[PDB]
């Protein structure tokens, strides 16, 4: 038994049968999955790619249960995760020059498959997990933790350099944990995830609505090296524009409008704009190897009748 | 001497004699042969920008000979054909500076608006040395154009082989197209007059495109499947949505300054990882795209006008028929 | 069935006899008419290098038609104009391969060594490692490239030069496609060949500066004239042209090497650390060889090769071993 | 203030002589600086035996090491303040014209004057910008080290073209090797040391070095190809044949080797398991400017601290023999 959508803006109807796994492809008993706004947003419908009843989730752990035809790299009962990427095209100049997360016939789980009690994926785009860290505990990874670490990789930072984090979210504090574990200096944007940051290592914290953050990062910093925005709202844009020095990059790690941009400020002060949206298999062990050396979350556990009223919780902002 | 100066903004620059000083220590006075025109010009001359220049000797795009050195200069010799830039002086001490990447120092000073025709006064650590065998007309349009191109495609992350985008060829369209070709690129040109497109295919452009007659977008993506880079000379909305869309996967979009505000869909960038980024370059730059212009790569096609006509050139730039530079000789 | 040749014992003719022709599970089989004629196969027979073949087929170097797919080929169609690399197939799962450096792979097959070359007119190889060929270029034409001109495609992007910079070759049939590259690269190019007959033919290709390095000196020369090159592209590496190359750089240049002597070779750090010097590898990746291809398939690169026959195959390795052999050979299959 | 006495190279492989000196006056572009603390490197050793091809002209006051209080400017310094805690580097001057120096390479410009070899280094003259921002929280002493071993170890460093989050060899651990632990944990790498000195293999073990290996006791390249795989990068302090062919085998494939010492000997590359393995050798021998101030800023980030011994400059002549005797953990000269 698991959650399915049968139709968009309708509540998920909670038995399929576990289908058997033909050549390539891996049969794993969930653990725990983990909850993006990626996957709310495709439970509305309302995006240009529309996902027939399907399965959210794409940010599932758990063991390895059934191996198909060809398998030899990865044995019955390892500790693994299914990933955003279900598959790609292996054809594609993306595909075949490491940047597979750009292929155009890319197979999204929890999308174009059932993503996340039993999920199957293809053995070469599941992530071996590290053998000391609960699946709780890796669940963000999945996600959020490896477009962290991808944007943070894109914003073309040298260590011991300055870096904003707007939005101290889930990917917040993933983000202020890996850029620490990265050797830069960070900066963030509710007063009491700013003293969670601080405590998480962050140098600098700043409450927009009490003072301008545009003018205190021109006066102590003169302007950070790299902005990864993880709440991207038009006011954070505009401070995230203003907070990076000249040169500097802005990452942006997806609401529909289209925000006004000076063509003027960033061709003078030559600010960079890169956005990220997942990041590769590389980057996901990568983001594992730093979540298995212990340099990085904090989520909390719910069960699967408590998905719907989640869904609600994610529309009311209570999260 | 007699020079043509800003006496106030959107007021018709008055042509007056004004004294040639006397160049201080790590100072050059050279003699003005011929200088370029930019929209940045004109535009200094309105003054319409929070960063206001009174009264100033316009132009950035000047060359000529070395006339007189100051004390301690030790390396450029008086008679060396050389030329002047937008960048006039730098501070030398902050990080942009000591970086290699003072064309972003906070306190640059640049010639024609934080600083002043026949004969004009720069630091001689930034002029750059112009090929011995280019006339002075040919290479004068680099030093604002040229190297702000130059620049720019070197900001496109693009290796060669690949494929980009010139939207608008002006001057610094068909620079642009010379520039991407030496550099050994593919390139397509979206100027929307096609006499200018088929200058552009004469320069080289392996593909033209009326933005008039057809939509670009679907071209691209139907022929290249997306452009690795976009190098916008024309910044306007329709051109740049079209080259937000002419974009491949993961491709970066060059910008080339209207005071505009533009609307840009974050969805679509942040989904397909499209990155947007050059005002001018640096000195490795402007030197660079002078070896290539002395290498006879880049040839530069401009209308040579008289110092006196300056503000009807200003005028014709206001009513859109306009690359012009202006003969001493 | 057919006759193909091969090698029974190293140091030993390869010998020709019918084989079947055996087309696995997602693996294609495609009928070659471009036979790969490498320093790389002759060392195999030789067998010289500590990892050393199990026999029996050389050459890494075929291209031809597609005659058979596998079972879940989706994107190679029976008859698509095809080739062969170095690279048969790799581990996928080691962080070169998951990172888009798959010439890196510890568990990598490669083709002529430790599986069958293409040297029968008939040979087998996994679906996601072969080339598609331009629809513009013969088979002779773009043969080479599979080994030469992608090694040297690799060793330029190596380099870590911007276009319109320098670059020193120092000019076989490697470097012959050397130069062409770096040209449609847009660089400015030198060649440390000491044949004249070579060298007219590189200032011909686009070499814009030439010297024979038994007339006179390269190093001073360069540091007269460009003081110093960014890259060097060490196509022949042979200690005089090692020490040569290795002066002819400037400070914080890159030297490439891509051939494969068996001596260890002298280089102070005294001379390097001081300037800066910074000395890299052959084979490129998937995508690296697809490059070469777009830049074959323009008309950019031009190969100029000898057709010779199966047959003669160990006459021209003995030519080889004797030095005579100047410029790639291609054998046919008309 | 006044004039003072100092030490001098009089001749090549001859003892320096401590005689008085005049204080000289900084002309346009200067600076007048009291010396406070000199750091002692192989560099200052080998000038003074003059046994480079590049040989310098005598006499020459060595040490390129020195940090201090501004006393003197010259005319046209508008932004270093008298009393800045500054310090002087190798680099005196570059050329401010070649390729190199204009593009933010100026540590490779043909016509550099570096500081102990074409000029001098209680007081010395330096050129205004040049020298190095001292932080404002860190002893003189401290701070010395880093003037040539930090920063060309963090050079090297960022020369290894290494990701955070991979591994690095330190081979040898001198003075610069504790200060390429230091600073490679601080840039988040993961770290081993060759280190054949089992009590400074402790320290690095201390530091920050998850992997301590002595070569005397096991064999490194097999120990990191059956743990690591192969390290990214080797960079090494102590050039030596025999951690030469060490550093060289113990990257994986695809890795680069920095090389930081400056040793005489013509060594062999088999070029095979290079080309095989794709292996890439650079060679680095000191850091640019931005690099310096970022060292410092290491260094004032209190990410790095060096362990080093005062000594008194009427020693200091002893001392080189003591490093010719190899007894010697960094030097530096006190002027308390
Ligand atoms: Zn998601
Ligand atoms: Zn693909
Ligand atoms: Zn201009
Ligand atoms: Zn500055
Ligand atoms: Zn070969
Ligand atoms: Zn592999
Ligand atoms: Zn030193
Ligand atoms: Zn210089």
């Amino acid at each position: 038994k698991s959650a399915v959508v049968r139709t968009f803006r309708e509540p998920l109807v909670i038995e399929v049968p576990v289908p058997r796994p033909g050549p390539g492809e891996i049969l794993v008993k969930v653990a725990a999955s983990g909850v993006c706004h990626t996957d709310l947003h495709a439970a509305r419908g309302d995006w240009p790619v529309k996902p027939p009843p399907f399965i959210p989730g794409h940010e599932g752990v758990g063991h390895v249960v059934a191996v198909g035809r060809g398998v030899q790299h990865v044995k019955e009962g390892d500790r693994v995760g299914v990933p955003w990427l279900y598959s790609t095209c292996g054809h594609c100049e993306h595909c075949l020059g490491g940047w597979e997360t750009l292929c155009e016939s890319q197979q999204n789980t929890g999308y174009s498959v059932n993503g996340g009690e039993y999920t199957l994926a293809q053995a070469d785009y599941v992530g071996k997990l590290p053998d000391n860290v609960g699946f709780v505990e890796i669940a963000p990874v999945l996600c959020a933790g490896v477009t962290v670490y991808k944007g943070l990789k894109m914003t073309d930072t040298r260590p011991g350099q300055w870096v904003v984090i707007s939005g101290i979210g889930g990917l917040g504090h993933m983000a202020v944990q890996y850029a620490r574990a990265m050797g830069l200096n960070v900066a963030a944007v509710d007063d009491a995830k700013l003293a969670l940051a601080e405590r998480l290592g962050a140098t600098i914290t700043v409450n927009a609505m009490q003072t301008d953050p545009a003018r205190y990062l021109k006066q102590t910093i003169g302007g950070a090296h790299g902005a990864l925005v993880t709440a991207v709202s038009p006011k954070a844009f505009e401070q995230a524009l203003g907070m990076i020095r000249r040169g500097g990059t802005v990452a942006l790690n997806l609401p529909p409008g289209d925000f006004p941009l000076p063509i003027f400020d960033m061709v003078l002060n030559g600010i960079t704009v890169r956005g990220s949206i997942v990041g590769t298999r590389l980057d996901l062990q990568e983001a594992l190897d730093f979540a298995g050396e212990g340099k990085v979350a904090t989520v909390k556990t719910e069960k699967l009748e408590n998905i719907n009223t989640v869904f609600d919780q994610m529309t009311q902002g209570h999260i």
